[PDB]
């Protein structure tokens, strides 16, 4: 039970372990605030997040408790992992706060534009392994965008989610609900990040759901026979129908001048039926990224038990749960 120092900034009390010093504001909002410190047990440099009132509601307790358990199961290189969890809290009667540490990152993807080919490979390389993982495991980010990617100096890249419109990047079946989905909602996302990354612009820009679906079918295509027989709802597949007819543009005569292998890749990526889209698995072993691939380099993730999410518990129950989780975690070795 190390000892805790208190401190206001940003108009906020943050208390913390002496182990963590030097703080300076990153960031806040409805969710949470975020400072940068140092690390007295490590020398390394850290991000701490105090969540927003974490049990106010069941929403909020049950989200709490969703994304502490979520960083507690993830050690993978290109995903976000726990350094560690605490609270001030004495008991669980005083138990109010909860604090994240993580990794510092400097510079998301966002921020660091056009590049190089090469460059294109290996970003989007370290984003489909660490995809292959969390997806192994269950897990969908729905969220996948540039904002949401860690790019350090060496170009070493992580997922996180820090919680650029998201419409942007997202699925035409998750957007409309027009269709089943899986975890490939994320590989609809990457074909939207790496077209972005080849030409420096936004794939699909749209203003709203309507505009943006308009598009996304400029460039692929309406939906033939084959996919209209499994649209479940009645209304999208009307709308669908009563469209103009587009054709499927030949991706060479749009990503013109991009590398051949990467033009073929963002075809087996950006395709309307989610039965037919890539996976991350298969990407990985695409002849785009030759001079990376190791299939003996690229893990998939422990079982992952997400039952709790059918539970409709009161705001003590979840809460409790989340203290079980600050107590019983264990730091990673160095
Ligand atoms: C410099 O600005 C920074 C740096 C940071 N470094 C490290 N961590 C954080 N933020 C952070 C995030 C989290 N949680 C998650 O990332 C999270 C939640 C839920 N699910 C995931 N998954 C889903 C599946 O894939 C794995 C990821 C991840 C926990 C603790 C911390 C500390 C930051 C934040 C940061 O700035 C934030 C504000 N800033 C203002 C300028 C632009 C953004």
């Amino acid at each position: 039970r190390p000892t805790f120092y208190r401190q206001e900034l940003n108009k906020t009390i943050w208390e913390v372990p002496e182990r963590y010093q030097n703080l300076s504001p990153v960031g806040s909002g409805a969710y949470g605030s975020v400072c940068a410190a140092f690390d007295t047990k490590t020398g390394l440099r850290v991000a701490v997040k105090k969540l927003s009132r974490p049990f106010q509601s069941i929403i909020h307790a049950k989200r709490t408790y969703r994304e502490l358990r979520l960083l507690k199961h993830m050690k993978h290189e290109n995903v976000i992992g726990l350094l560690d969890v605490f609270t001030p809290a004495r008991s669980l009667e005083e138990f109010n706060d909860v604090y994240l540490v993580t990794h510092l990152m400097g510079a998301d993807l966002n921020n660091i534009v056009k590049l190089t080919d090469d460059h294109v490979q290996f970003l989007i390389y370290q984003i489909l392994r660490g995809l292959k993982y969390i997806h192994s495991a269950d897990i969908i980010h729905r969220d996948l965008k540039p904002s949401n990617l860690a790019v350090n100096e060496d170009c070493e890249l992580k997922i996180l989610d820090f919680g650029v419109a998201t419409r942007w990047y997202r699925a035409p079946e998750i957007m409309l609900n027009w269709m089943h989905y899986n975890q490939t909602v994320d590989i609809w996302s990457v074909g939207c990040i790496m077209a972005e990354l080849l030409t420096g612009r936004t794939l699909f820009p749209g203003t709203d759901h309507i505009d943006q679906l308009k598009l996304i079918l400029r460039l692929v295509g309406t939906p033939g026979a084959e996919l209209l027989k499994k649209i479940s709802s009645e209304s999208a597949r009307n709308y669908i129908q009563s469209l103009t007819q587009m054709p499927k543009m030949n991706f060479a005569n749009v990503f013109i001048g991009a590398n051949p292998l990467a033009v073929d890749l963002l075809e087996k990526m950006l395709v309307l039926d989610s039965d037919k889209r890539i996976t991350a698995a298969q990407a990985l072993a695409h002849a785009y990224f030759a001079q990376y691939h190791d299939p003996d380099d690229e893990p998939v993730a422990d079982p992952y038990d997400q039952s709790f999410e059918s539970r409709d518990l009161l705001i003590d129950e979840w809460k409790s749960l989340t203290y079980d989780e600050v107590i019983s975690f264990v730091p990673p070795p160095l």
